[PDB]
């Protein structure tokens, strides 16, 4: 019951990927 | 049908990770 | 249910990002 948090955390984890993607460009541009 | 697009876009991000992981293996391992 | 595997595979991708996250701290540590 009240398993509304389960989907939210999965989507929230995706946020880390976004930050990691931005950092990738930084490494290629000093 | 209800907010079906929300989970679809989250899964899409998952595919992007595959590109980021595959690209790392090539650079860190010919 | 019917699509129990669908969310499981999406979560499975998140596990890989966990290892990548470890490398981020190392680079920012030294």
């Amino acid at each position: 019951g009240t398993t509304v948090l389960l989907p939210l955390v999965i989507f929230f984890g995706l946020a880390l990927l976004s930050l990691l993607f931005i950092g990738l460009a930084y490494r290629y541009q000093r």
